[PDB]
């Protein structure tokens, strides 16, 4: 009775993002996870200053030789994100196969970081030459992908104006080999008015019977006025948590992980108008994860927001 | 309303050792705690196997380096323990003469890692050339160190070989500065019978009227038949925080602590055993910390052994 993750992502000493944002709420939620740190830095990049170290494929080859070793290359599931460099993620690709060796039924959770869109146009925050790895060998291998809007039209090479679109990429995307694509943020239209975020789920199954069949989902989620960094790292290692607890039922999945978002987010930015005066925008410090001030939500969310059926 | 915990010590992907055995314990107790991997390997040294990197001095200064441009080095506490290069101890006590600088009011909790002893006899396992500057840099900077019996020994000079004498050897490492020194284990007889290891705590404090009294507590812990790895750091990180939570009480902090690893460690020989089989000794793998499965425990561990005091 145990189920173990190989996370491999980066680390802060201050702050809450890659390896930090993922492991203190899976370990909350049980889970044995095992971190990577594929980077050691003083905080995330969005201060105004930053110093560390990064680690290097063939490291990486050398920790993952210890566990093998060991006889310790046996996990249930492998969980990736922000990824800077090509050589790094090819080997990380050798390791997740090797692993899905070792155990058929692991499932690879891959969030395929590439970048972000801000007002309107997106631009990368990671190197070109990672996009056609990710599409030919990551993605491949893939189980469950979390893309925000801009990673789902990179991979696909459509761009997307609509939920139809959305939907049409998705697709596009699970023929790529993920049977579940959740697309973590977007700038679609929503009828609640323009200040929300839209999330869109897609999940498909084999059920008892032996039917292959299709889940989906959409949730608008109100934007709050704050830039916030290991969201999205937070999104992919909940995702992984509830759809362990709800494998067949991505609504209720994605309901516990953005609920969890938005009570940690709550806690955040009240936290942080509060630390840095009235009037006053939130620093980049001022606005790092109440993670552990966070545990209850983490471990017994209260669904704030019910996604709507597709 | 935050309570940072600054700790620099070792990493392993599996298991729990350094900052895996003190983290999560310290995350889930609500302490803002920042893990600095003073090295990041595959698993523990006590493994027939182990790869892994090291962090160097320069790195060190450089992470820290990262933390001051950002006025983030205000720290409540700092939490140190095995380390193996000379030349990253002195590192380190420069850092936390600088935080002390920073913040007078800050706590350094030393677990001075020199060596252990098997049944009798004692063997360092670090470099000697380690004791001078423990002896002479860092214990005179600690407010709270917590050795086993033969640590407090090379650190004094003195061997110990009862009760009494092992309360002279902690008055002796009081007046080299720490005023709280807890031994965290001995080879002390006990009325208990022979399976029971002895835990001795000290600590030298002010009361309201103005005078220094002492406080010296004893407790008889029954031995369990195996070799754990990590439990000495988590002791020293739950005497961090119930230390914290019960300043002027070196009884209830102590009982909480040692309740704590009697729990952790009583579901990992079961889980252990259990895995092992029936006559079989469990392996290494097989007795790492059931940490995860624990919170609870380290939430509010129920008192299973009292303190006598002395
Ligand atoms: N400003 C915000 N207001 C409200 N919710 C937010 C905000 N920022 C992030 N979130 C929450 O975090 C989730 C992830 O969004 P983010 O923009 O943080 O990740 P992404 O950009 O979608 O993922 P990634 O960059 O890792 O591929 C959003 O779906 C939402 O639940
Ligand atoms: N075999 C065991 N049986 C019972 N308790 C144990 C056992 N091993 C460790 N412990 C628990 O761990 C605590 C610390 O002992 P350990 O021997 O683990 O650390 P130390 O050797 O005292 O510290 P360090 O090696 O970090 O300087 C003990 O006080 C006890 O609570
Ligand atoms: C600008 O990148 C910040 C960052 C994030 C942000 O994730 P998100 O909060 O935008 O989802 C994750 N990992 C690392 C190492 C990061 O540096
Ligand atoms: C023999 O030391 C094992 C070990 C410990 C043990 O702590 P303890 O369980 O003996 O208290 C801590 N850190 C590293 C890197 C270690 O390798
Ligand atoms: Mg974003
Ligand atoms: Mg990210
Ligand atoms: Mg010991
Ligand atoms: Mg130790
Ligand atoms: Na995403
Ligand atoms: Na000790």
């Amino acid at each position: 009775e145990e189920c173990r993750v190989l996370s491999i992502q980066s680390h802060v000493i201050r702050g809450y993002v890659g390896n930090r944002a993922a492991t203190f709420p899976l370990q909350v939620l049980g889970f044995e996870i095992d971190a990577v740190n594929s980077v050691q830095f003083s905080n995330h990049t969005g201060y105004a200053h930053w110093k560390g170290q990064v680690l290097n494929s063939d490291e990486l080859q050398e920790l993952y030789e210890g566990l093998r070793l060991n006889n310790m290359n046996k996990y249930d599931y492998v969980l990736t994100g922000y990824t800077r460099d090509k050589s790094f993620l090819a080997m990380v690709v050798d390791i997740v196969q090797e692993l899905k060796q070792q155990n058929p039924r692991l499932v690879y959770v891959c969030d395929p970081v590439l970048g972000d869109k801000w007002d309107g146009e997106g631009s990368m925050y990671v190197p070109e030459d990672l996009l056609p790895v990710y599409k030919e060998k990551v993605v491949p291998l893939a189980d469950i992908i979390t893309p925000n809007q801009f990673e789902a039209e990179l991979l696909s090479g459509r761009k997307i104006h609509s939920q139809e679109e959305a939907l049409r990429v998705m697709d596009m995307l699970h023929s790529m080999g993920p049977d579940t694509v959740v697309i973590t943020s977007s700038d679609l239209p929503s009828p609640q008015g323009s200040n929300y975020l839209i999330v869109l789920g897609s999940q498909r199954r084999r059920n008892p019977a032996g039917s292959v069949v299709m889940e989906r989902i959409r949730m608008d989620i109100r934007k709050v006025d704050a830039v916030f960094v290991g969201t999205g790292d937070l999104f992919a290692a909940m995702l992984l948590a509830w759809t362990h607890k709800h494998p067949n039922n991505l609504k209720v999945a994605c309901e516990k992980t953005v609920s969890t978002l938005h009570h940690v987010l709550q806690r955040t930015i009240q936290c942080a108008k509060a630390q840095a005066g009235e009037g006053v925008r939130p620093s980049p410090m001022q606005l790092e994860l109440r993670m552990v001030q966070s545990k209850r939500d983490i471990e017994d969310p209260e669904i704030v927001v019910q996604a709507t059926v597709l």
